[PDB]
């Protein structure tokens, strides 16, 4: 694989984000992954809509969390493979309140056919990733609360409790990394990432991959 | 039973604590119940330890969640029914980060000889705590991110995702209502508490109502 | 016991000191206390000899570390009780070198006539300080490296491996915590004091408090 | 025996590290040792985990010290032989705090069968260095505190409290020497090198030296 893959220097990821107070991070996750995945497949960059599935996936919980493959699913099962944009279907959950499902009045920014899930196996994971672009993952994030920089090397593995998306990884530098956007506004870590030491499982950052598949 | 109850009153309840960047809630809201219990088993009012729970109560997961009945389980079958004080086993998790649990150098300060788990029925929780003291209670807290004050009447009842402490109700009040200690501060709401309607499962605050024994 | 005493306040603690590149802590808290005992007893303050015990005190091992209690038995059996000044036998290891143990030239500061081991209880230890003075404790300070300020409430309790002096307590405080003096300049934490927690058995603060004597 | 063997040269050894503000070097010096070995039986040189025994070796004391001995005897009796990579249990200790143990998510760089105590003999020490490669030693390093070159003659030489690395002599020095690896980054004298005068037992360099085994 390549020694080092950065998807923001390509063009492939979208400004970073902000939840607000509420527990979407799967969804921003899925999403993420979905707007890279339709920039890959030759289309324009283009933000599209969590709050489609903090409305109307309700085989997730809103602002009470989720399962990235589960939206993937959604998504295909009950939405048809569609994806509406962000401007046409904004979101609206930043205070914790999600407002009703909506249908009519949106527009459809992508269309995926499935999902696949990765190997538990971090090398297997970034070898894709270098082909195949950026990858939903669930971390345990409960060790982030104060980041502020560098390449994080003790990160609390215990208990898989956020989704994010893996952007990168840098296999040269002194401490091997991944490259990570988190849905916490520009302000948190470096401008919205963190770097989180690769090959140890930090964060149990290789138990629960996935990419949506626009193929 | 009474017209209304509170137990902050009667000098049953410790003062409105903080979880910081935790998700500890579980830990706070059964370490407040075993306080008060403790304090209506005719013993002084005393702080006990979230995290003596948080640390060492391996069937729930730290900072990242967990469930009051867990918490009251492992006190019992784990640790010999004893709950050590908040002075021999102070909070240290409000960055998120829980040290590792130790066993040695505490303090018991009240010990549970099990719990009991309410009628998922309003009613009967109230005359409950009419008799027996404050209760824990799961919430869904999803809605409750811009509430400064007033008896909440629309809570966002979908997901427990939360565990407070009811404290007392009114039912003579023309809108009647729960009395709920969080556990994010005075800053928080009144002085740290919620009043949400009672008598229409608002937050489903009668689905998972428990309380230790002291008995 | 009182609700809170600072032997500080009281012009019982001479200057905060620089073990310097040497592992003479334990020297360090043995003089310290010495010093305050010696006030304690009626006379003016004076700082006393670290190197006086690194040179000469061989049941010890100079910059590679020693103990407290030996340090005091020495004191007795080996120098029939006389500390000398600081001033007339400077602290010369610094730079991690010990010159060899000279007795003529010195001046005796300070006479003790034994030590006493107090017990392993938090509560009794202040109680004693409290109407004694200051006390020599060995601490786990392994987690010490980027105290700053504030009570400490997670310190690593482990391996005892430092030597310092506990000149106070607050147990008013919201959080109760022990004043303690190191030996690692001024420029170290709140002046060359740390505040931890008082009643978790902090840095195992417990297990090897004690103190000379004067009487 | 060679006239002089410098291991370095050869390629038998990985860059110079820093234990940070923790006194782990017991740790490094076992771990230097196994990289050496294990490279000596064939196998490509590899950077392993001194965090594992840090975290993990609870017959030693993590940042409060250890023997290498101990940790060869760890790494056998409890770890199946294993040894990680430092790539997948990066060091996290230099701070003074190290995280708890994992047992998952690391991958094994090297495997060994058990270890070897040395004479307390320098010839014989050397002898056995240049046919089986860099050789653990405990140090008395109470008086490098000022080094930066040159060829150490008045070593302080009273207590063993430091664990470094052999990694060659040379005999045909006016002075013939030792050359040993230190943990404290290559800022510390010759690129993270010392050179201790060979023959006169310096720095009490012949009183522990061992070895793992990896045939
Ligand atoms: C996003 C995580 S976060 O809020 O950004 C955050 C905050 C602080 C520290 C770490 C992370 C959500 C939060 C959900 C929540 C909100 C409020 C109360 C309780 C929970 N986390 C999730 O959605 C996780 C993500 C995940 C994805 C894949 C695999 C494992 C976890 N999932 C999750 O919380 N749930 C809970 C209930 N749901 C039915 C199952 C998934
Ligand atoms: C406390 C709730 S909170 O953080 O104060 C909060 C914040 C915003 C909105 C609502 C509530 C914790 C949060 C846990 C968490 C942190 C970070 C990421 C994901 C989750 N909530 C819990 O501990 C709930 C409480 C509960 C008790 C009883 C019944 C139902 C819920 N439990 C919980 O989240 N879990 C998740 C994982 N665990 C293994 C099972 C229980
Ligand atoms: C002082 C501690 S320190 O150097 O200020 C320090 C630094 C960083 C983190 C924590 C503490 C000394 C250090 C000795 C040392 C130097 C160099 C290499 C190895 C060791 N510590 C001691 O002197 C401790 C104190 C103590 C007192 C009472 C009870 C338990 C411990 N004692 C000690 O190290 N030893 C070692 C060998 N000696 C014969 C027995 C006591
Ligand atoms: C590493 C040595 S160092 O920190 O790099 C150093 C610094 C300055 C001068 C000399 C050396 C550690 C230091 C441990 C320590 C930290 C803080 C306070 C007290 C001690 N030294 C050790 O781990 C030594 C190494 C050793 C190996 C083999 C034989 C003899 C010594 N071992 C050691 O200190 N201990 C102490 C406690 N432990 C239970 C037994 C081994």
């Amino acid at each position: 694989a390549p020694a080092a893959v950065d998807w923001r220097a390509r063009g492939a990821v979208t400004a970073v984000k902000d939840q607000g107070q509420c527990g979407s991070c799967w969804a921003f996750s899925a999403i993420g992954n979905v707007e890279c995945q339709w920039f890959l497949a030759g289309h324009p960059l283009t933000n599209l809509s969590e709050q489609m599935l903090v409305s109307c996936d309700k085989t997730d919980s809103g602002c009470s969390g989720g399962l990235m493959n589960n939206a993937f699913e959604w998504i295909v099962q009950e939405n048809n493979g569609a994806v509406y944009t962000e401007d046409s279907y904004p979101y609206a959950s930043g205070e914790g309140i999600s407002p009703p499902c909506t249908t009519s009045g949106h527009t459809v920014g992508a269309t995926i056919t499935g999902h696949v899930e990765l190997p538990q196996d971090e090398a297997q994971i970034a070898a894709w990733l270098a082909v195949n672009g950026p990858v939903a993952v669930a971390v345990d994030a409960s060790s982030w609360m104060t980041y502020t920089g560098g390449v994080m090397t003790s990160c609390v593995s215990e208990q898989l409790d956020h989704g994010v998306l893996l952007v990168g990884y840098n296999d040269s530098a002194a401490v091997p990394y991944w490259i990570i956007k988190n849905s916490w506004t520009t302000q948190w870590g470096e401008e919205g990432y963190i770097r989180i030491a690769k090959g140890s499982n930090q964060c149990l950052v290789k138990e629960e991959a996935s990419s949506a598949v626009v193929g």
